[PDB]
């Protein structure tokens, strides 16, 4: 649905490339869509209040501050971003249950995987100004990704 | 057979976990037991003898040095722990002919691949407190370990 | 037909062991032949130059300076260089569009993916020294890679 090269060729300067930090882990190759940011670290309260609102067409940038030590995402959470039909999600730290994960249809980027869980205390905001992977981002831009790679821009492409 | 995520919800801080260093080159996705160290370098006669005796529900834990010089297991001694029912093994260094690997019945955690095998001297040290990736090692502790990552508990 | 792991067991000090920075990204488990040498940075001008020759048992080496900001190679080049039945590409830089290259019919040994292509003006040097990984690749030279490893010979180990 989503190829990054050839948007990359089309748009050149009109978009920005996250560093290759990022594999696929969700049942989705690519995605893409409108963005809706999160800042958190190690505590994926927020990241429930959110993914309970309908998500389709868009998709979840969570800032994470790169931990590795505990996962933001596992297979409930990635459940529920499924129920409510969020496009993928882009963790900017850990996911788990990689597994299952591959098998929901839903896409997932995030840097690596850890078995230990991130606690639920809500911790954290939504809707700000977020910079990871050499890359600004806002709530409204727009982001597409596959085993490629991961764009964001401000307008939609297609 | 064993689900880490899982675990760590039930045990907490009762298990330890290894940094996110290792990769799986064995058949098996996910294995445990309880282990066994060994401590060497570039060397693996010392898994010969211990991989020749039997390992049904051991995991076999190789404190390698973390080297990516040499690959101290390779098809041929995998196979004899897999003949010798290991569960897997845990290797903090390198392994070999990973597309042979894929497909043996036995788990396999290991740092990277390299062609140059290891000599087979048998230096190193068995039964001993090893330490990587953050976590110390005993022998009789048991290991779980799966695609999303490895968790030790200490007995 | 090549296990780098044998190779190495029968060769010893008389192969080179390309450090392991590679990830597989072709549709090719294993490849070899002689070694076509290209010096380029986010550029390859040069390597559609020397796809366009034909590459049976042959392998180019390229040495894109390492950089994982600009892609190398896409499916068009990869394509290219299947119909010119090259046996394989060593990319010390970035591919692109890697779900395409996977079903190519050819190696491909690169340092990682990034959507951005690289530019085509050309520039860069062709068939000369290269090195990276911390071995030297000469124009002429043989090199055969696996899932496991890269390694590099003087002579050939194979046929032709």
């Amino acid at each position: 649905k989503y190829d990054t090269s050839e948007l990359c060729d089309i748009y050149q300067e009109d978009v920005n490339v996250v560093e290759p930090l990022f594999s696929n882990f969700g049942g989705r190759a690519s995605f893409g869509g409108q963005i809706i940011t999160v800042k958190c670290f190690e505590d994926n309260g927020l990241l429930y209040d959110l993914l309970e609102q309908n998500g389709r067409g868009r998709v979840l940038v969570v800032d994470g501050g790169g931990s590795v030590r505990r996962a933001l995402v596992d297979a409930e959470l990635a459940r529920l971003a499924v129920q409510n039909e969020w496009e993928g999600l882009v963790i900017y730290g850990a996911v788990r249950q990689v597994d299952d994960l591959e098998e929901l249809d839903i896409g997932i980027q995030a840097m690596a995987a850890i078995p230990v869980g991130a606690a639920g205390e809500g911790i954290g905001e939504s809707d700000v100004r977020v910079n990871f992977g050499g890359v600004t981002f806002f709530s409204g831009d727009h982001l597409y990704a596959d085993n490629t790679g991961i764009i964001l821009s401000e307008d939609p492409l297609d």
